[PDB]
């Protein structure tokens, strides 16, 4: 039996910190952060509690055989100042799996989400409202068994922590990077757990981006397969606009087959295209082959990442095989990518009222 | 630059807790342990305090991003009272190796080895003299970046804490849908991000009536290891030579100490062939039809080497005859290691403390 946000525990800070006035992204947090704690009594009670250090035990099955989990969502603040989580309750559902996974204590949903709501009530303050600006959420849930045997944990930590966050791009004008795809480094394999947001996926990956940034590329093209399918972009899915080879104008972007991290912008995006109606959206394996035969015969538009941190990022340049593809993303616009950007800003700050939107 | 032995700070308890008066593994810890801290300046000093909870900024990169990896060795206290680490070197190399790949910082093995003498010594009555049993020694290295950006951590934390620790064989469930590591993947270093997904896949082996897990990988059933231990397999092979043969170090092989022992070992006796080659199911499955499996086991530290009498594949419950077999090698293995580790037989491999 879950927590239950009316038995919120709330504890003010005593001297608040001095909000920022140049802000570097999940740097700088907020003045609170929510707590519960789990044992063989169950879940505690949550609570709202000035931004503190954890203490943990040293054989933490957190820190040995990585029993952790995290989610990522933003709020924003509109003109009227009302703030707005968007599509929480998907970041809410791959949580839970998430969990599940990891053998950790299941939580129901709805608490949970009412809880970070009054979380970030009581820091609706740090909240920016400025142009490109939002408020990081970062729920976690860590494994906490002072064992060193690999075994289910009877114990758990969840807490959630806040981050102003600044515009990732200046005045909206988004900044194309290059890539590396060099299928020697594999993100996640069918039957593994690339699927779920678990700390696991992400420690391997700090020496691959290392690598390409010494063969001069920006992030990792992450390819799988003999065939070299290309799955995501760093810590983002990838989406390419081209017509396809029968001919068609389409939006492409690999399924979710076990080595996709199902992305909620990702899911938004799709979203977003078939309600428009004007071209083809599709979730189809992407291959290297088909991407060069179709960048030879001038078919592809547009090539991009998509994920919370920076919403919509394009890509102009691939490194593979040790010969540089140039990709004509901003050269087509980018029209699909600055219209992405358009209607999920109007969305995001309350321009347009949308049921994707959370009050807080 | 490494922190130095030499500039070792040391706080002795002033609550020490009573030992143990049966030892449940990994629970039990002892008085002290080893604390090193680094940043930008570098390498702190390294400290032998007592045993004590960690405090760690809520964004840790530990935590978040799984940049955590861990070692595991034992001590072993002979008659006469002389504790000895068994190969210490070898983990000092496997996670330095381990270090690199997750961009955590380098430290100098022959540092941390000193540091880790001078903290089982100074714990060194928690070390047990009773047959089968010694001090598992837990050293970890993990990023300590309080910023939610996947980046190369500024910050990491060394620390070390020990455990006092206390042939019956196992079933194992093979089921092809589970995959502990992948060829271009991490299942090679000794990293927590390794472990975690698993403890589903084992509760599916209780369920299924089995007590550890045979990872299979590949289209070909490949046997790879055995829960948390590497797996051997002693038989008269196809060409009809007495051999003992274990995976090789390909990508999805954890390089045990404890294996590499074995191998070295079974190497030097010269009575038989000692291979690494890969092992399948359907090797296995016709090898037990024709009567030539002899032993099946696993190795690791903190179980040494175990054997095992059954596996379920698919529906397919299959006998293991280890036991019938002696089982004769196993026997002889554990047989000589423990000369070697009590002190017995002086060595090479040990390591006084
Ligand atoms: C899963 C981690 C959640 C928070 C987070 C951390 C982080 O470092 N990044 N980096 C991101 N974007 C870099 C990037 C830029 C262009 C392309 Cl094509 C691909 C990329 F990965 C993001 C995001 N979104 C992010 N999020
Ligand atoms: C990588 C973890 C290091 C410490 C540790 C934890 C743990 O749970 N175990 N379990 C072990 N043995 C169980 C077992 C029994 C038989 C067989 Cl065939 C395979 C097995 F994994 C070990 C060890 N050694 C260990 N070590
Ligand atoms: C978090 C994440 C994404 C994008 O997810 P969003 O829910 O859109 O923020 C994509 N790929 C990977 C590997 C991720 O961890
Ligand atoms: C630690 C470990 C082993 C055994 O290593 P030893 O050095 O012999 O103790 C085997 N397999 C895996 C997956 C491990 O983590
Ligand atoms: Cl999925
Ligand atoms: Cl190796």
């Amino acid at each position: 039996s879950s927590f239950k946000a009316a038995d919120l525990q709330l504890e003010m800070t005593q001297k608040p910190h001095k909000k920022p006035g140049p802000l570097v992204f999940g740097k700088t947090f907020t003045d609170h952060m929510l707590m519960v704690e789990w044992n063989d009594k169950g879940w505690g009670q949550p609570r709202i509690q000035p931004f503190q250090n954890l203490t943990l035990h040293p054989a933490s099955s957190s820190l040995h055989y990585s029993l952790q989990l995290f989610e990522g969502m933003k709020a924003f603040k509109g003109k009227d100042q009302q703030v707005r989580l968007f599509r929480p309750w998907l970041n809410m559902d791959r949580m839970l799996r998430s969990a599940m996974r990891l053998c950790l204590p299941s939580f129901d949903k709805l608490e949970l989400l009412e809880c970070i709501r009054r979380l970030i009530e009581v820091d609706k303050d740090w909240v920016p409202d400025a142009a490109g600006t939002s408020l990081y959420v970062r729920p976690v849930l860590i494994g906490n068994e002072p064992s060193l045997g690999v075994s289910q944990p009877t114990r758990a930590l969840l807490f959630v922590i806040l981050c102003p966050v600044g515009a990732y791009f200046p005045g909206g004008s988004v900044t194309p990077v290059s890539l590396l795809a060099d299928p020697a480094f594999i993100r996640a394999w069918v039957g593994g757990v690339g699927n779920y947001k678990l700390g696991g996926n992400y420690g391997p990956t700090v020496l691959v981006q290392q690598e390409a940034l010494k063969r001069g590329c920006e992030q990792v093209l992450w390819l799988y397969g003999p065939d070299h399918q290309l799955t995501e972009v760093g810590t983002m899915n990838i989406f390419v606009y081209w017509t396809h080879e029968d001919g068609v104008l389409e939006l492409v972007t690999p399924p979710l087959n076990g080595v996709i991290l199902p992305g909620v912008v990702r899911q938004s995006l799709l979203d977003m295209a078939q309600t428009w109606g004007e071209f083809r959206v599709v979730e189809r394996t992407i291959t290297m082959k088909q991407l060069l035969r179709a960048l030879e015969e001038g078919r592809v538009r547009e090539v991009f990442g998509s994920g919370t941190a920076c919403q919509v990022c394009p890509v102009h340049r691939i490194l593979y095989k040790d010969r540089n593809l140039h990709i004509p993303t901003m050269e087509n616009g980018p029209e699909l990518i600055l219209r992405f950007q358009k209607e999920l800003k109007e969305i995001q700050y309350g321009i347009r009222a949308h049921e994707w939107m959370f009050p807080v």
